[PDB]
């Protein structure tokens, strides 16, 4: 049948063009992050996603020079990128195809009324902390971090982070724009008008995608953009005027009731691990600067099942790579090495 013949360059290589082959063309997304075809390659046989952006010559593409830096299992692979069609140009991103994401996933539990195994919460979410450290050792800030964005193959357990069209490298004192990520996962920093945030935004959004696939749902279902804020009340209680200070320097009239944290044990539900809700307190907190950072996250002891010798999925399979880190992955604290690599996994 229909065989479509490119000229790209690999994503990640030497910038070197070369014919690529690709058939069995459909639209499997059309959303926020654009149109998106999957395809099979000619070759392997292989099953891509395609994004297909209009992008514009009098400037460049963000999410492509971002894209073109990542290697890293635990994120989506840009395999080729290549410009296509008035006199328009389209800028085309040949991605990883994965079936499922963590959200679908979670979705199909919470309308069972069931609780996602927390074998499974510890896999998806250290693998999030891994790219997230990765991203961030690079100055990247994702800022959409939600289940929507967490590319998910169910046999393997492998997770992917995906969609940096929002994604940004974050230089200090380089103002950015607040009203970023998606509302439920938007850190309190934004919500009060923070231009001059950092990448622990990202670390927020993690730890409220923790405490969703511990709930069942999300912990900070806002109405709206100022209501997100209730809804975190609700739970860390009013944040302290030295808070707000940390969250937003400019923010000033701070008029409102204090009102007491929830304790963080009755938000969950009776038999919740303690080290799971001992996580989540040291990410979901209002000084940004407080929060874990990706890589003490994953060396949390709620992650230690995973460091076990005779750990196994529950279908039976080993467990994907969780040790194979680059120094550029742990250049933030080089030591935590002695903890993420255990003795097991060098020989
Ligand atoms: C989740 C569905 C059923 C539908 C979808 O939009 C993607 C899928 C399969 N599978 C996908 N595999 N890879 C990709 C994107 C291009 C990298 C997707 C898509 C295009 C995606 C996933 C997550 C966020 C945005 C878009």
């Amino acid at each position: 049948s229909k065989v479509t013949t490119v000229v790209a360059t690999p994503g990640q290589g030497p910038d070197r063009p070369q014919e690529v082959s690709y058939t069995d063309t459909k639209v499997i997304g059309n959303g926020s992050f654009g149109v998106v075809y999957q395809a099979k390659l000619c070759d392997s046989g292989e099953l891509v996603a395609i994004k297909k952006v209009l992008q514009d010559k009098r400037f460049k593409n963000r999410e492509l020079q971002i894209m073109r830096k990542l290697d890293h299992c635990n994120i989506v692979r840009l395999r080729y990128f290549f410009y296509s069609s008035k006199d328009e140009v389209y800028l085309n991103l040949v991605l990883d195809y994965v079936p499922e994401t963590v959200y679908r996933v979670a979705r199909h539990y919470s309308r069972a009324k069931q609780t996602l195994p927390v074998i499974y919460v510890k896999l998806y979410m250290y693998q999030l902390f891994r790219s997230l450290a990765y991203i961030h050792s690079f100055g990247i800030c994702h800022r959409d971090i939600k289940p929507q964005n967490l590319l998910l193959d169910p046999d393997t357990a492998v997770l992917k982070l995906c969609d940096f069209g929002s994604a940004k490298q974050l230089v200090r004192g380089e103002p950015n724009v607040s009203y970023i990520c998606s509302r439920y996962y938007r850190a309190p920093e934004l919500i009060f008008g923070a231009t001059d945030y950092t990448s622990s935004i990202d670390v927020w959004s993690a730890g409220c995608v923790l405490a969703e696939l511990l709930l069942g749902q999300p912990i900070f279902p806002g109405d709206s953009g100022v209501d997100q804020l209730v809804e975190i009340i609700k739970v860390l209680g009013t944040p302290t005027r030295e808070q707000i200070r940390e969250m937003n320097p400019n923010y000033t009239e701070f008029k409102f009731p204090q009102i007491k944290a929830h304790p963080w044990t009755k938000v969950f539900r009776p038999r919740t691990p303690p080290e799971a809700i001992a996580l989540c307190s040291r990410l979901l907190e209002y000084t940004p600067t407080a929060r874990l950072t990706p890589l003490e996250a994953c060396a949390h002891s709620f992650f230690d099942e995973l460091r076990d010798p005779n750990v196994k999925l529950p279908n039976g399979r080993d467990t994907p790579a969780l040790f194979n880190f680059t120094t550029q992955e742990l250049s933030s604290n080089p030591p935590l090495a002695t903890i993420l690599i255990p003795p097991h996994a060098r020989i």
